[PDB]
């Protein structure tokens, strides 16, 4: 309960099980107790009283990015920058209808972990299937190393 | 109508009249015709697609001394990428549809927005500005002119 | 409907939500049938066919004074003394305070309720936000105490 | 230019000349330079650039109250209290007592000096006349004493 490693996707949809299958591998290792490797599947995660509790989160999923199957892409969401942008938007939206909806937005983001990292895998196929392609199965192991090296555990 | 200079605030709430009172100064001045200074008071700008750059003058709650100005830049494209990241995260409270509707509604804003805000001395109901924010009006005109490049 | 408790302010503006939030707490209590706890927000209230029905009126709002963030100021507006003061102003023949305006002013306030009570909360933050600070959140229950105390309940 | 003693009324209307006639008495005594005894008549006085430059004001006029001609009546307008009542009204969000006009009204009241005293005289007659009744003439001398006592000059 300090770092969250979240695998996101449908294990019944072929290479969309990439994220969860990286969680299966991480569960087999001896990570420190502050790491929670969690398969959230397609059910999503509640920010209040769950995601709030982590200092740091790494999200793993499958992405429609151009390139070959199994290619990994690492990116960051700078959450502090996002709060500031929303605040600027608010100041222009103070007297419009959807200001409220914007502040509901901000309240959830304001408590997101200060470090948010996303690791995406290009699938080979997303059709119904219990199995990974070979490329995405190889990518699960490459993604462990990315996760371990983002945590300083390599 | 290429550039919008928008004064925002309630002229009856003392130093919240900062923005409109910056518009009053600029409105009298012999500015280029493509610039449209507008006191939108408390109406909220709604129209807005017609401009290419927007400069925003409001009063804002910051910690420093009264009459202090904050210039900041909102880069709407950067907000776009951040929204796509949030989509991938499947937060229960940040639902996919609202996220996309949010992205749609800001996509029509100009590419670059400037926000000049003013630390007020008092927002108590009043027709007048405090002395600081009074002085900060002219200070803020120079920011507008330099942001517009004219001075 | 013969006593009004009006919460005034913008729920969207952090601690400006003080008043409405106090009405929220009172709305979920077992108040007598005559009390009307109304969330006025930022719309104001018409005096004719609305404010005149109440012989007693309590207002809750956020007001920036010299004091600790979250403190309640309770003040009283005596419509009658204001009338007598307006008569003194008439006698003075101030250029900027013309007689016909003083008279219209007297007539407009004359239909207000006899006693009017105002509970202001010193806020901590008014930047756009759906929440109250801890101080103002605690002040809302404090204000609930003062409202029932001023009602006799 | 510190204390204003203001006589208010119409010298051509009999005992409505009480106030200006008290000013006549004061102007012929030897009063400190800081006292302005001013015959306002029926012309009124401007607050900005005039009344606001005094710290203490005494108004003299004619008032119909219960009581015999020449009876005097001293009252106080508590102006700082009156500001507060206007703020309380401004906080109230009454549709029929708007905010801008209320703020204009408060702009005047906000600069009146905190020390405001009113001395009224019950007339005998307000019929057209250059002269005061016996009673109100005698009341001018009594009002002079009230003025001098109020100022510490008795």
């Amino acid at each position: 309960k300090r770092v969250l490693v979240a695998g996101v996707g449908n294990r019944l949809m072929g290479d969309d099980g990439f994220g969860p299958r990286v969680v299966d591998l991480l569960s087999s290792m001896s990570l420190p107790d502050y790491v929670d490797a969690r398969d959230i599947g397609t059910a999503g995660i509640t920010v209040a009283t769950d995601l709030e509790d982590y200092e740091k989160v790494i999200f793993l999923d499958s992405v429609e990015l151009e390139g070959p199957p199994g290619r990994l892409s690492k990116s960051i969401l700078e959450v502090r920058g996002l709060d500031e942008d929303i605040s600027q938007l608010a100041r222009m939206t103070l007297h419009e209808v959807g200001l409220e909806g914007l502040l509901k937005f901000a309240k959830s983001i304001g408590v997101l972990p200060g470090e948010v990292t996303l690791i995406g895998c290009i699938p080979r196929s997303l059709k119904p299937s219990l199995e990974l392609s070979e490329e995405v199965e190889a990518a699960t192991h490459a993604a462990v190393d990315l996760v371990l090296e983002a945590l300083g555990l390599e």
